[PDB]
């Protein structure tokens, strides 16, 4: 009944599938009996985060065994996991606070997919009704358009020789325009250095993300594992977002992200800093990689410069970080602008 184009029509099939959101649930070892995805909720999630928060002051503070058990456990009873024979795994180290803190980023943008799915009128067709549901522009870019050929040469040139486990080949390429947000972000627009950055998520939170757009980790989450504070990460390496689709043999198919994002004076650091406040006049923060895409290769697509240069090194060798990353801690620095549908092949 929908008139929608088969690639967007397979996408909202794709990022509304009910199955791989049971499929993630199920790996994430959640008990689905005391846990179903109905009874998964904003405020358990938010409680949670909040135990996962006392876990990393119990470490930091350096807390009795029977305080981080006691903790732990709290955990355990709100999100139920089910192990059947092995005990659950102690949170008592940054690992493992960081981990299920993680899985509750996930579980956040899974209700909020389910949610948008279960609401909304109850004809016109479940592809369209669910379409419409994400407010959200979804046009295909032509594959023999200049615009593709610019994406497919920053995909093919920004993938990084260590991430040799796979090959990616780009089967759509989405223009995305999500609602309100092109006025959110005009503010930012007037802000210098707006660059054309990757973000690589699990295709189970593509639902909220196109929903509510990209989002920084609420107060309640834990500091621990976000390398610059909480905030919006990005890549200039079309591999390092990659990475977090988590894709594999048995589902090899990803989603990306192309967004303009405003950065403006960026507070260039060589090692990790949980941040909050950023340093008068500065607007983000570029976490230096010993390998730099090519500077002498930087294309203006839209007036916006994308940097396809091939991974070149970098003057820097005295950092711990292995490729350029980019934070913004304000939600309306960010524009996103495309949305690829990528097919990882191993070896
Ligand atoms: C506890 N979770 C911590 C954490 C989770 C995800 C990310 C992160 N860092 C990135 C850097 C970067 F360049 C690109 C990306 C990320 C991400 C995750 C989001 N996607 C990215 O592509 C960083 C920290």
């Amino acid at each position: 009944k929908s008139k929608l184009p088969k690639p967007v029509q397979d996408l909202i099939k794709m990022i509304f599938d009910v199955e791989s959101m049971k499929k993630a649930m199920v790996e994430y070892e959640i008990d689905l009996q005391k846990m179903p995805l109905g009874k998964l909720s904003k405020r358990q999630i938010q409680a949670a985060y909040s135990i996962l928060s006392e876990v990393q002051q119990a470490v930091s503070q350096g807390s009795s065994d029977s305080q981080i058990l006691d903790l732990s456990n709290r955990f355990y009873t709100l999100i139920p996991h089910d192990f059947g024979m092995k005990k659950p795994p102690l949170l008592n180290n940054a690992d493992s606070v960081q981990a299920k803190a993680e899985m509750l980023d996930n579980l956040l943008d899974i209700e909020v997919a389910y949610s948008l799915l279960r609401g909304g009128s109850d004809s016109k067709d479940p592809i369209d009704v669910n379409y419409e549901k994400l407010k959200t522009d979804i046009k295909v870019v032509d594959r023999d358009s200049e615009e593709a050929e610019i994406i497919r040469k920053y995909v093919k040139n920004t993938h990084a020789t260590t991430h040799n486990a796979y090959d990616l080949e780009v089967i759509d390429i989405f223009k995305i325009e999500r609602e309100g947000e092109c006025q959110r972000y005009k503010p930012f627009k007037q802000l210098h250095n707006r660059r054309l950055l990757w973000h690589g998520s699990r295709t189970t939170n593509f639902a909220g993300i196109l929903s509510q757009g990209l989002r920084i980790a609420p107060p309640e989450a834990p500091v621990t594992g976000y390398m610059f504070g909480k905030g919006i990460y990005f890549a200039d390496m079309v591999s390092k977002s990659a990475n977090y689709c988590h894709t594999s043999q048995g589902d090899p198919i990803g989603l990306i992200l192309l967004g303009e994002v405003a950065l403006g004076n960026m507070y260039e650091l060589k090692h990790a800093s949980h941040i909050s406040k950023l340093p008068k006049g500065k607007h983000s923060v570029k976490g230096l990689g010993k390998t730099t895409p090519d500077p002498s290769a930087n294309i203006s697509l839209d007036g916006v410069d994308v940097p396809l240069g091939t991974g070149i090194s970098s003057g820097v060798n005295d950092t711990s970080l292995l490729y350029n990353e980019y934070i913004v801690y304000d939600i309306a620095q960010v524009n996103l602008k495309y949305l690829l549908k990528l097919k990882f092949n191993f070896k």
